[PDB]
């Protein structure tokens, strides 16, 4: 379960993970 706010998402075939709560984007998935 990723924490509130964060979406795994599409970086062309690759994934990177969006928290809307803050607009933070990181490539790691949140621990
Ligand atoms: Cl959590």
């Amino acid at each position: 379960k990723l924490p509130p706010g964060w979406e795994k998402r599409m970086s062309x075939g690759r994934v990177y993970y969006f928290n809307h709560i803050t607009n933070a984007s990181q490539w790691e998935r949140p621990s």
